């Protein structure tokens, strides 16, 4: 019922697991734990996740309930009530400094850098040539990707599942969870992800799976869900995707030594299709 995940930490040369077999298990499973740097403050983000849905009466973050997608010219952004228990506030990096509270934008920038370092370590381990990283990652091997800082609240009063079974769209997801509910389907059995408030949960998205499908050890996008919540639950995540601007899409690529990078689809196209798959 409970999954046992490999634990890593960011070191001087990148991702440090206990050994090479632990990294090989972690990358093949598509999910692992990443120790949270002692200097990285998560307390403002935790409070934002507990508050964003409550409206302007609740300070300092309740007012973000009133910011819908029309405010951003991007239908994916802002407050969203989902068909599951989940309600969300999603915002891409181009809007953080202007729209998010100053300390929330700061959290997003720091998570972008941690995710940047995690991704470059992964691309090296997958055997992708370094000179192809920028195009292969749609900019995420540097800081030119699309990055969403997304806050999640599970309304326990709503029936049925917390968040439907799915895979993330992008390359790297850095997930901050302090309560039970997350479940992963490694192999073919659903398993609870253990709670560890000292670690992020890291997993790969669909773009990573597509990118590394022909590699020596292909990396998969883990299927995961949030079980029905009988009490309220909150969380937040940092998502790294190939640059998917409404007018500036970087596309999704498969790497093959015999051919280089072959375009598969567009980045926003993958996101819109996935959101349609996730919520039936
Ligand atoms: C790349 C932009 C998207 C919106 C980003 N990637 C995801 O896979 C996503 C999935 C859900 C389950 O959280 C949305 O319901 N969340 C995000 O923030
Ligand atoms: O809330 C969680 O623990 C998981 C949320 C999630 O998987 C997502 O928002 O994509
Ligand atoms: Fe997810």
């Amino acid at each position: 019922r409970t999954a046992d995940l490999e634990r890593a930490r960011l070191g001087d040369d990148g991702l440090d697991f206990q050994d090479d077999a632990a990294q090989a298990r972690a990358f093949a499973q598509g999910v692992f734990l990443l120790e949270i740097p002692e200097w990285l403050d998560l307390s403002a983000g935790d409070r934002f996740a507990r508050q964003f849905f409550q409206g302007t009466g609740v300070e300092p973050y309740g007012k973000y309930r009133d910011l819908s997608s029309e405010h951003f010219g991007d239908e994916l952004l802002g407050y969203h009530s989902r068909v599951d228990q989940l309600e969300q506030f999603l915002l891409e990096r181009r809007f953080w400094g202007e729209v998010y509270p100053s300390e929330i934008a700061t959290l997003g920038e720091h998570l972008t850098l941690l995710s940047h370092r995690v991704l470059r370590s992964v691309l090296a381990s997958a055997g992708i040539p370094e000179e192809d990283w920028h195009r292969a990652s749609g900019g995420c091997s540097e800081t030119n990707g699309s990055y969403h800082l997304t806050f999640n609240h599970y309304r326990s009063a709503h029936q049925d599942i917390g968040l439907s079974s799915h895979k993330d769209d992008g390359f790297i997801t850095v997930l901050r969870t302090t309560a039970q509910g997350l479940e992963v389907n490694r192999d073919d059995v659903w398993e609870k992800v253990p709670v560890d408030p000292a670690c992020f949960v890291v997993n790969f998205g669909l773009s990573m799976e597509i990118l590394t499908s022909a590699c020596v050890t292909p990396l998969s996008a883990i299927m995961h869900r949030v079980s029905h919540q009988n009490f309220d639950r909150s969380s937040f995540g940092h998502f790294s995707s190939s640059r998917c601007l409404p007018g500036a899409d970087d596309g999704i690529y498969r790497y093959l030594p015999s051919a280089g990078l072959e375009r598969v689809c567009g980045s926003r196209e993958l996101i819109e299709e996935n959101d349609h798959e996730i919520y039936m």
